[PDB]
């Protein structure tokens, strides 16, 4: 029920141990004035604050001026923070305002078409997005209907996302949890703790050439849907067989524990592990974060189900592209389509409370 | 505690504690033989079992023939049983099928038309109903996913609501939970521990009409949206007089604390708590067991959120009927619209490792 610290040199959310429950919100801008935009960027910075500290925003969710609306919403009194984290991210179009087209980084690189892509145009893209992860759904609710209101005139929601539970680990002494193809996901990734991995692999540097950027990553969402009834009639033996590794376990083929190292191999040639392996992609290493989602039904009589996947990485081009690429062939590629898609620059982080959210770039 | 007992002359998930998370599905049935349907409650009774204990289904998750599909699917694997409670319950168009006209409880009322409705038809009704409740999502989860894969070919899912109130590892549990409005809600319920209220109220009585029902209820699921944009533009004071208590405290107007008892003469007449209260309804008291609901945004960038609300009675024409029927100039009006809607009979409990859901009406 803890507080995560909001402030440092890069923003929480990402190498922080991974919360509950999810609320991803993308916004597009509808103000040219640049002024109001960092006036905006100045007030969400406060309301943050007070936020990831389990405190009400501006002046309080009651006991003020009768006539007038309250500041705060009122549907988090009386909760923890719940390890509330808040992390804003600029996308491509961001930059066609303000003056800022030369400040583009070039590792915020669009991505290619990649074959059996159906994206959804309504649920793709974004100037902005902010990414709320607590244990808590109703404060990660509380936090984006916030944030939105503070910024009604000046920003609208263009989509959001919520995930009920995590299938991604930053944490490998915890339990690692299941996705809903009932395989443990997150076995191998990038812990919290080992600080040169995420210096080489997820954290932009100065002589990257990008100076604004120096203490940032790179975000790709991918909404991805799950073939749920193909898949829960193929047998033990394909399931094992498409990943690599056994379904009890998670163990790799062959060995007795989750956490031996893979030798690919005695793998598949197009199984999902051995694809994406660093070894199998020139070293390219991600650090995955997503959730998983049900929106309902399909209209078919049938669940619907799927993942949100989240990737953090130093360079687009050299992170999620090279990766996806070499997954053209993945036998996962039966039972999956993904259907939305959206990349940002997640800015540094907030140095102090003098600082705010987009300060090296404006 | 970890786990709630499923045998017992009542179904669990009714009158037992409120858990943090809900996933309900309403079911339609495809198949016109009775025994096949019979046949299918038995299997899902046995598939219950395992599930309310922490265990997969049938004969796993793996470690079966490779050459097979798993009886589990196994996302819950390494969970714990987290309270999880499932209930069963009959819609009035099961009973067009397998020779059951006359079996249809009285009791089991169609609902008129209400002022303001605006029913979706593809998220209203349903043949059956299974309400999974737990603390971890995935658990309900995982327990719908599994009675909708053994029973296909002989049920569709027609729809389904995920739902949040309260994260118990956080939040103490006597303390009543608000809904998205900001507004403390439950504090004058039916509560669990009430036996004769729930007899008097909740429970179905043998001399009530319908033998086979004696020890079940009756449930109406309404799914509440709520206009947030428009409520939080609402002064505090315009808030407080929609529903009669303030916003901080949940206290009635004029008195101090959450739990004094109201006077409901200092509310304004179209307040939410005078319109629903007992005494504007000859007495009328429901058992309240519902959800919050936060499924995404709409087109025009609107929050999708409100009130999953589902009510418990011992009879539907003398509980939810006469009560939402009062509300029908409700201040609360303004900011709400029910979309959603359907009524179930849900049977009495399974008595022993022996007895099946639906035995009583089945035979
Ligand atoms: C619905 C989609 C997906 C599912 C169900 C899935 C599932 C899995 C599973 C079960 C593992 C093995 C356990 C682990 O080490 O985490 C794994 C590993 C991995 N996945 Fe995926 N995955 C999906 C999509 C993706 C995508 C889109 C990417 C990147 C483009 C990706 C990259 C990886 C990587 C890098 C590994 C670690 C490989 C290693 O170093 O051993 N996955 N995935
Ligand atoms: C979005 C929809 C609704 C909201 C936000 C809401 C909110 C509330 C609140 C805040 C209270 C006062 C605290 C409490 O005693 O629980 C209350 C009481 C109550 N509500 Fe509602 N309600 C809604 C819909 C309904 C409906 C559809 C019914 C019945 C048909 C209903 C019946 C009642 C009853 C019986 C009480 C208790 C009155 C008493 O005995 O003091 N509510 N509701």
């Amino acid at each position: 029920g803890s507080a995560v610290p909001f402030h440092g040199a890069h923003q929480a959310g990402i190498a922080t141990p991974v919360q509950d429950r999810l609320h991803f919100a993308a916004f597009d801008v509808t103000t040219e004035d640049r002024a109001a935009f960092v006036a905006l960027l100045k007030e969400w910075t406060a309301a943050a604050r007070r936020l990831t500290a389990g405190h009400a925003v501006g002046e309080g969710a009651y006991g003020g001026l009768p006539e007038a609306p309250p500041d705060d919403t009122g549907e988090a009194l009386g909760l923890k923070p719940s390890r509330l984290t808040l992390t804003i991210g600029f996308g491509p179009s961001l930059f066609t305002r303000f003056g800022l087209a030369d400040l583009r980084p070039e590792a915020l690189a669009d991505l290619p078409k990649f074959p059996g892509d159906n994206l959804d145009r309504a649920r793709s893209g974004g100037d902005l997005c902010v990414q709320a992860c607590a244990d808590d759904p109703q404060v990660a609710v509380h936090a984006i209907r916030n944030l939105a209101r503070i910024g009604f005139g000046k920003v609208v929601v263009r989509w959001s996302q919520l995930g009920f539970g995590k299938t991604s680990s930053t944490t490998p002494d915890k339990q690692t949890p299941r996705n809903l193809l009932g395989f443990k996901d997150g076995t191998r990734n990038i812990a919290g703790t080992e600080k040169d991995r995420l210096d080489r692999f997820v954290w932009a540097a100065e002589k990257d050439g990008t100076p604004w950027m120096t203490g940032g990553s790179y975000l790709v969402a991918r909404r991805i849907r799950m073939h749920i009834e193909t898949w829960d009639r193929a047998s033990l033996q394909e399931q094992e067989d498409v990943f690599g590794r056994d379904k009890g376990e998670g163990a790799p083929v062959g060995k007795a524990k989750e956490r031996d190292e893979p030798f690919l191999k005695a793998m598949k040639p197009d199984a999902h592990v051995r694809l994406a392996h660093p070894d199998s992609n020139g070293g390219a290493t991600l650090l995955r974060r997503g959730y998983s989602f049900t929106d309902g039904t399909d209209g078919l009589g049938r669940l619907d189900a799927g993942l949100f996947f989240l990737a953090y990485q130093r360079d687009i081009r050299t992170g999620f592209v090279p990766v996806q690429r070499n997954l053209a062939t993945d036998a996962l590629n039966e039972y999956i389509q993904h259907v939305g898609s959206a990349v940002f620059a997640v800015p540094p982080g907030v140095r102090d409370a003098d600082d705010w959210w987009g300060s090296t770039l404006f």
